């Protein structure tokens, strides 16, 4: 019943994430290779340090992140998770740690084309299974051809192969792909987005002791400009 005590006793904070989402979380060559890195990971490390424990990153696909939290495979879920009303029926969320827009990644040659909703409606769109960007397309563009894919890298791969024309994703991720790759760009078209649905850490309900610690760390990071600095550090790093 006491999250903070259980965490101290097992000597680790277990954080479920989906590392297909630079600059939030992704894989990098770090003193060797195969390391999960990113702004969410730095923030999780800050939470583990506050609790005086080791950080364990449990990687999985995004549509299983909240499921694993719900069933006790993780203490927290940190994966650029939008704090929605519907999600708040099942989970508690920390205060927001970062707020951003949702945009489309397209080929550079198509940037002049994909400027409105009308252009997307006949295009082949992809979004990640179990995400807010996926729901927005389903809800606002129900006659667009939507392919839902488990892994975000796989969606961008289909974009590059030309099977997909546009990929809906959090803007910092689209900006990262566009910056790291010559023939990709962020489109100007955007769908209607919900106010205050920002990124937050998810917890199981009645985890108030642990929520307080997570909130304290997040507040300090926001007050020091540190989450923003984490994202900029991440954008310097090389994906794998
Ligand atoms: N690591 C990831 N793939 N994260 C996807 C997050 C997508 C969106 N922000 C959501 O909460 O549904
Ligand atoms: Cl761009």
């Amino acid at each position: 019943q006491s999250a903070v005590e259980a965490i101290k006793q097992k000597g680790k904070l277990v954080v479920a994430t989906s590392p297909d989402y630079a600059p939030f979380e992704f894989q990098s060559l770090v003193d060797g290779k195969n390391q999960v890195v990113g702004a969410d990971i730095d923030m999780a490390q800050a939470i583990a340090d506050e609790l005086g424990v080791k950080l364990e990153i449990l990687s999985m696909s995004f549509d299983n992140v909240l499921t694993s939290l719900q069933t006790g495979k993780a203490d927290l879920a940190v994966a650029g998770i939008s704090a929605t009303d519907e999600r708040k029926e099942v989970f508690d969320f920390s205060i927001p740690y970062y707020e951003n827009k949702i945009s489309f990644l397209v080929h550079k040659a198509d940037v002049e084309k994909y400027k409105d909703l009308t252009s997307l409606e006949s295009a082949n769109i992809a979004a990640q299974k179990g995400t807010v960007p996926e729901s927005m397309v389903k809800e606002q563009l129900p006659k667009a051809q939507l392919t839902s894919l488990t892994n975000m890298g796989e969606a961008v791969n289909e974009l590059q192969a030309g099977k997909i024309d546009a990929v809906h994703m959090d803007e910092p991720v689209a900006l990262s792909y566009a910056a790291k790759n010559a023939g990709l760009a962020v489109a100007t078209v955007s769908l209607k987005m919900k106010d205050g649905d920002a990124n937050a850490v998810a917890l199981r309900k009645n985890s108030d002791d642990l929520k307080e610690v997570v909130d304290k760390v997040i507040q300090k990071l926001k007050d020091e400009g540190t989450y923003q600095s984490y994202l900029e550090k991440a954008a310097s790093l090389t994906e794998v």
